[PDB]
């Protein structure tokens, strides 16, 4: 949904695409789907955590989750029930496997009566039926990269003080996780989300990127790491992202 049909292994919208996704069409508030997107991601991250899983599982888990509400509503599948079956493929997938029993055992830790009433009669059934639907639904395309990695390699290329690009790191790996709650890794490749997250701890921290790469050049410091990203779409990047630090978003991109 949100554009053609024939935008779906082509895992990327415009923004303007998130006005029709799925739910949208079928009249759900903007601000209502982006509130679901932000719970079920935390869902599948406070989960994974309770299970120990690492970073890049709970990470995949979250980006099965995105996709699978380009295609569906939310209206008809709720959101936790798709964010257990996310979290229960993404562990195989990434070959850190959990039971399906131990995923709902532990949302019913974490889940109020009204919230677990989504599992219905019987949980664990309904997790393995929607993820025959959850593969289908995202072309049974599997592997995904995170901007965790590229990150890290960028900052490592980094050279100046190395009090102030460890905090632009740490701040940088927190906006990950933050992005992770919006629709931004069903927007831009993780390469660009990780230049973006950079620039913002930059910015945030009055940081100069520019004075730390590794050889002067000309053209604005990230276009050693991606290719004709232009500074408007890492503001935009950014807005999205702090907006979750103002009020509690529930702005749902158009």
């Amino acid at each position: 949904s949100a554009n053609l049909d024939h935008t779906k292994p082509c895992w990327y919208w415009d923004k303007k695409d998130l006005a029709h996704t799925p739910s949208q069409l079928e009249g759900l508030d903007p601000a209502t789907e982006a509130r679901y997107r932000r719970e079920g991601a935390r869902f599948i991250f406070d989960v994974g955590t309770r299970l120990g899983l690492h970073y890049d599982t709970l990470a995949t888990g979250i980006i099965y989750f995105h996709r699978f509400y380009m295609f569906h509503s939310f209206k008809q599948f709720p959101r936790y029930v798709t964010g257990a079956c996310c979290l229960f493929l993404a562990g195989k997938v990434e070959e850190t496997p959990k039971k399906c029993k131990d995923i709902i055992k532990t949302a019913r830790s974490l889940l109020n009566d009204v919230q677990f009433g989504q599992f219905g009669d019987d949980p664990k059934e309904e997790v393995m039926v929607l993820e025959r639907i959850l593969l289908q639904t995202i072309k049974f395309d599997l592997q995904v990269e995170h901007p965790y990695q590229f990150l890290l390699k960028y900052a490592k290329q980094l050279k100046g003080d190395k009090n102030k690009i460890q905090k632009l790191v740490q701040m940088a790996w927190t906006f990950v996780n933050d992005s992770l709650c919006t629709t931004l890794s069903l927007q831009w490749e993780p390469e660009i989300i990780a230049v973006a997250v950079m620039y913002l701890a930059g910015r945030l921290c009055k940081f100069e990127i520019q004075e730390w790469t590794s050889k002067p050049m000309y053209r604005r410091w990230w276009e050693q790491f991606v290719q004709d990203v232009p500074v408007d779409v890492l503001e935009d990047i950014c807005h999205q992202i702090l907006d979750l630090y103002s009020q509690g978003k529930q702005q749902m991109p158009h």
